């Protein structure tokens, strides 16, 4: 009796996966003959090349936690194996007699890597490998050669492309396992019958003091059941305007399902169908780039450019990147990484987003572009570092995508509009609710200066309670300076990428 394997790394989910789907029905349609190891390998190596804090520590865990409910549910169960693949699939090959390994693709480059080697080896020891591209809606390598060989660089271009493309066949959950005892102890499952047990929240999360409020639960359970939850709304969604939503409710005023789609909680194909639903039904509604289709597109978008390009995360070396002389500040680096910049606007985002894990697209803007362009000319990998560990939807192509057409570095070059970190938060929070919030040391200045605590007298400080410099910190920078100095600097090394 030989085993079938499916491998989760991202596609954490049962519905619409076509590698976990032809395992089960394999296994279905030949009883007798199978065992089924639906497997997550807690990989030591990726922890070598990415950060990952707390809040998404236990988004994982929690997912896991789910993942393995779900599989119970269909009389099969999640085996999380500790260790490197590269010697963790030898080993498994051997001792479970593999015969098939599916698993859906990934264009990271340490995913392609990774996934170059594990298809050597399964070659190697006559293992059959079937990999799916689910984890977007479009096969970005198929894109890439409609367009003739090259990743289109303009949304407009990009959309022109995939309008021409088969949208794929989204899949239900598989059948439930008929007649599938449980497999049998191996070498390590003999010695500790929790071995491949899901990690508890002790296990994954070592810091657990930087765990914030549980608000967005990992899982796919939890993926469509907010996915059902913004979809009611059909008004809502079918004249959803991303530029229309705002930076700085308390409540999010967009959908939050980026954790869900980065670790494949939630099908993006699925979404995306649900969504083409409410367009169909609803006469009057948006259409790209803003609306929430257009939103898909944007992760499409990214993911496609992102797979030409293994140094996507990079200034050098990367394709798309304008090479600019970023200077290094690691105090003003230190200041905006703890949203202690002295701008309560800045430092609001920045406070939520290593709370909660989660900041609305252009709360994103407006910390991205202080950051690089805008005040502090600090170069964009160190804020997609930060955002990386931050990020409960950390995505290698998303973070480096957006953070490039922040800085105008690719994508976006109007670098002469710049947000004010003090005028840009007006706009949809008049009052300072979401600074009250997230900087409560301010809480008591009222609406006329809470965005510019530094034009209150030092009398009224004190009266707030709140004296700058002692309770919160004085500008790091003075904005008006900077950000003219930066366009400048900007000008100067558009100059020189344009003469090279
Ligand atoms: C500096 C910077 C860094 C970013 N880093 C990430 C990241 O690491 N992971 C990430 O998923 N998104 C990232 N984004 C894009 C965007 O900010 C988030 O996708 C969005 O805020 C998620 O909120 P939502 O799910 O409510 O979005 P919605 O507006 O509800 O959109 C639904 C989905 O569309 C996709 N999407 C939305 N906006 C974008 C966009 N601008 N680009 C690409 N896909 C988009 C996501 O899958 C999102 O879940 C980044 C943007 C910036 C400016």
């Amino acid at each position: 009796r030989s085993t079938l394997v499916h491998w989760f790394r991202k596609g954490l989910r049962l519905h619409d996966n076509p590698a976990l789907s032809h395992i089960f029905t394999a296994a279905n349609a030949a009883p007798g003959r199978y065992f089924v190891r639906p497997i997550f390998i807690l990989d030591p190596g990726i922890l070598d090349w990415m950060q990952v804090g707390a809040n998404r520590w236990r988004f994982l865990q929690q997912t896991l936690e789910d993942l393995d409910n779900q599989l119970r549910k269909l009389n099969s169960r999640l085996f999380v194996v500790r260790g490197k693949p590269a010697e963790v699939f030898p080993r498994i090959f051997k001792s479970w007699r593999v015969e098939m390994l599916t698993f859906e693709t990934d264009i990271e480059p340490y995913s392609v890597t990774r996934d170059a080697a594990v298809q050597k080896l399964a070659k190697a020891e006559g293992v059959r490998v079937e990999t799916h591209c689910s984890h977007t809606i479009y096969n970005p390598e198929l894109v890439i050669a409609k367009n003739l060989g090259k990743a289109p660089i303009t949304y407009q271009k990009f959309l022109g492309i995939v309008e021409q493309l088969k949208v794929p066949k989204v899949l239900g959950v598989p059948e439930k396992l008929k007649n599938m005892p449980t497999p049998p102890k191996d070498e390590v499952e003999q010695k500790d019958s929790a071995a491949y047990d899901c990690p508890t929240m002790k296990q994954l999360v070592k810091r657990p003091e930087e765990l914030g409020p549980n608000k967005f639960p990992g899982g796919e359970t939890e993926a469509l059941r907010r996915m059902e939850e913004s979809l009611k709304d059909e008004i809502w969604v079918a004249r959803f305007e991303k530029p229309n939503t705002a930076p700085n409710s308390l409540e999010p005023s967009t959908t939050v399902l980026s954790p869900y789609l980065k670790f494949g909680c939630l099908s993006a194909r699925l979404f995306n169908q649900k969504l083409k639903e409410i367009i169909k039904r609803q006469p009057k509604h948006s259409q790209p780039p803003v609306s929430l289709i257009g939103q898909l597109m944007w992760r499409e978008f990214y993911y496609t450019v992102a797979a030409a390009e293994p140094n996507f995360d990079r200034m050098l070396g990367n394709v798309y990147c304008m090479q600019i002389p970023w200077q290094e500040h690691p105090d003003h680096l230190e200041a905006w990484t703890h949203g202690r910049t002295g701008y309560p606007f800045i430092d609001a985002i920045m406070r939520q987003l290593r709370q909660e894990g989660w900041i609305h697209h252009l709360a994103r803007h407006a910390v991205a572009c202080f950051l690089t362009r805008g005040d502090l000319w600090i170069s964009w990998e160190e804020g997609q570092r930060v955002f990386e560990q931050l990020l409960l939807d950390q995505d290698w192509a998303l973070n480096a995508g957006n953070w490039m057409w922040l800085s105008a570095s690719a994508f976006f070059h109007q670098y002469f509009r710049v947000y004010s970190p003090v005028a840009f938060g007006k706009k949809t929070d008049p009052q300072g609710h979401y600074i009250r919030k997230y900087v409560p040391e301010l809480s008591k200045y009222p609406a006329g200066c809470i965005y510019e605590p530094w034009k209150a007298s030092l009398v009224d400080q004190r009266a707030y309670g709140c004296v700058l410099g002692t309770d919160y910190p004085h500008r790091i920078v003075k904005h008006e300076v900077v950000h003219k100095e930066n366009i400048k600097r900007m000008g100067a090394a558009y100059k020189v990428n344009r003469e090279v």
